[PDB]
């Protein structure tokens, strides 16, 4: 699989993380990020993939060592960390045909895994349109404990 490489953007007050929902496939929310292009560097990808996504060029803000990294079914996806945006920033994708909706989300209040459906003796786990963001959700509570406390 190629690798993507994204961002997780935060408000000023920590408390807040910047979505992006698409379409079709991609129709629930997630963070912005996408497939790294031959011989592009990671921080470059980064910037590429959420400028073209949400407006925001978040190249003067990465920090090399600061990102979640997990690999999901042998694909490899990492978020730079981006704290500190202002909730006010005027967020707009460059191309409507991927990218239906931008949105501040409360962190506290985002989903950290799917639930069962243990209610009806069923296997597997209920849809959830945070899905895409859900994996991300843990290891950044703990990033940002470690970080700031
Ligand atoms: O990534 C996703 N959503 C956010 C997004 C939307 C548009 C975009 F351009 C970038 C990110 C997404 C949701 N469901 N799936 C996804 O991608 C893997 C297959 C299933």
């Amino acid at each position: 699989g190629v690798p993507t490489y994204g961002a997780i953007i935060l408000d000023e007050t920590l408390e807040n993380v910047l979505l992006v929902q698409g379409y079709l496939a991609k129709s629930g929310w997630g963070f912005p990020k996408g497939k790294v292009n031959k011989e592009e560097a990671p921080h470059d990808c980064a910037a590429r993939e959420v400028f073209e996504e949400t407006g925001f060029d978040i190249k003067d803000y990465i920090c090399k060592d600061d990102y979640i990294e997990l690999r999901i079914n042998d694909q490899l996806a990492r978020l730079y960390i981006i704290p500190g945006i202002p909730k006010d920033t005027k967020f707009n994708p460059k191309t409507r045909r991927e990218i239906r909706n931008i949105e501040w989300f409360s962190i506290e209040k985002l989903p950290c895994h799917r639930n069962d459906m243990t209610p009806k003796s069923k296997l597997g786990l209920a849809p959830n349109k945070f899905f895409m963001a859900i994996p991300f959700i843990r290891p950044l509570r703990d990033w940002l404990s470690r970080r700031f406390g």
